[PDB]
């Protein structure tokens, strides 16, 4: 039945290209998906939708100044492989925060009925923490699986450890676990091992090493996924291996976060 | 006894210069104050402290990697007129959010005992919303008074209305009210009237019109308040009138926020 997954990690490492390309690889093997963009910089769906940008719930709300007065097809549009896309996030142009804009958006979706029967997966592309307004895409009637995108960079890994402290310190004993660490490459054979090393430190797995290949940037300036743009590329089979691993994955763990002294040790040992 | 006030409003309108200059005008008439910077861009105390920047609780924490292992005089320093200064805010350099960094900071302060007997005023320089982690400086054992700094600018006023919706929708019936609207000038005699017009719409008062005068920028590049730098300036008596009005103010109201249709009407009518 409908698994609910959520992709956390920091910005600037390509987390949203990985999310779309995995979602496209899932669409392609028969799965029915919805992407829900819980990102202030709302951009998690342009590669599935071939969009300049997708209009958000928190921008079609203040626009029409609502309480309970917007529709589903005004915000949930379909794209590659029949994947359904929602944006939320940003107050932009208005003021405030975007974390609350996630709650006044997936609530719209629940009450609007977008979580229908044959949906296999719902993906939440959220951010740097598992707290309050950005932990909402992970509570009781929500995400039971969390995958962290990181890389062999100090800040990226420190965000992967801090997102993990938020998964253990979640508002009492519901079920939201850690599925794995997806790694978005930057260098050769001792970066995958560093993320495997952090994975084993926190009690998870590096569920896939996404290589750095040029087909990816060539697909995203042309507004597509590598699965759509070049289905025959080697990288295209990276997102299929990631997808099959996500589908079939059973290790959902409660992570054991490390000290920034321990993480200093790991980064000293690598670079 | 110790009144707890909190200054909200948007960024870029000079809210933090007004806060320091009012706090200095209060120091000067005998009052004992503490400024507590609950701002991500932690800069609410450089004019009282004559500081390049003040080291934050959420920067002396990760630095010394703490749980319960930092001291008070490592973060609370005194400045003009004996005003006591604290910074908190930012994760900077680390990742995450700064809203939670306000809770893991005034909690430090309570447990550390900075709210001593002869403190007349505690001021919280916070931001754009009265929600969760930035509403914490306003709950039960905290701020009972809220002053919003704004101006005759679309976004500034829209933030003053939205901070007001957060004061009415606060987590049940404790006491945190709206003290008034401080206006930081930009133009002549129909801007003070516009903020008076919004004040009366929400059921408060424009408690003071802070004029635009050059002595202010000349005092802040020299890292002081106008009360310290030129006590004899006309603007120096603006912050004294504001200060006496804050001391003596009794209208603490539960605001009645307007629609963005009503605020469109007010801005059409002015500019
Ligand atoms: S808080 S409007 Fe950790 Fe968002
Ligand atoms: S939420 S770590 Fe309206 Fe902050």
């Amino acid at each position: 039945a409908m698994r609910q997954c959520a992709i956390y990690g920091k910005g600037g490492i390509g987390k949203s290209t990985t999310t779309q390309n995995l979602v496209a690889a899932l669409a392609e093997m028969g799965k029915k998906v919805m992407i829900v963009g819980c990102d202030p910089k709302a951009d998690s769906t342009r590669l599935i939708l071939h969009s300049k940008a997708q209009n958000t719930i928190m921008e079609m709300a203040a626009e029409a100044g609502t309480v309970e007065d917007l529709e589903l097809e005004d915000v949930l549009k379909a794209g590659y492989g029949g994947v359904k896309c929602v944006e939320s996030g940003g107050p932009e142009p208005g003021v405030g925060c975007a974390g609350r804009g996630v709650i006044t958006a997936i609530n719209f979706l629940e009450e609007e009925g977008a979580y229908e029967d044959d949906l296999d997966f719902v993906f939440y592309d959220v951010g740097d923490v598992v707290c309050g307004g950005f932990a909402m895409p992970i509570r009781e009637n929500k995400a039971q699986e969390i995958y962290i995108v990181c890389s062999g960079e100090m800040m990226a890994m420190y965000a992967a450890n801090n997102i993990s402290k938020g998964i253990v310190k979640y508002a009492n004993s519901g079920s939201v676990r850690l599925g794995g660490l997806i790694c978005n490459s930057r260098n050769t054979d001792r970066e995958d091992e560093l993320i495997i090393a952090l994975a084993n430190k926190l009690g998870t797995q590096m569920i896939h090493f996404v290589p750095r290949d040029n087909v990816v940037q060539r697909a995203e300036i042309r507004r597509m996924t590598v699965i759509e743009y070049d289905p025959k590329a080697k990288q295209a089979d990276e997102y299929r291996a990631l997808a099959r691993k996500v589908v079939d994955n059973k290790l959902l763990v409660i992570p054991n976060p490390i000290t920034m002294d321990e993480l200093e040790e790991l980064l000293m040992e690598f670079g």
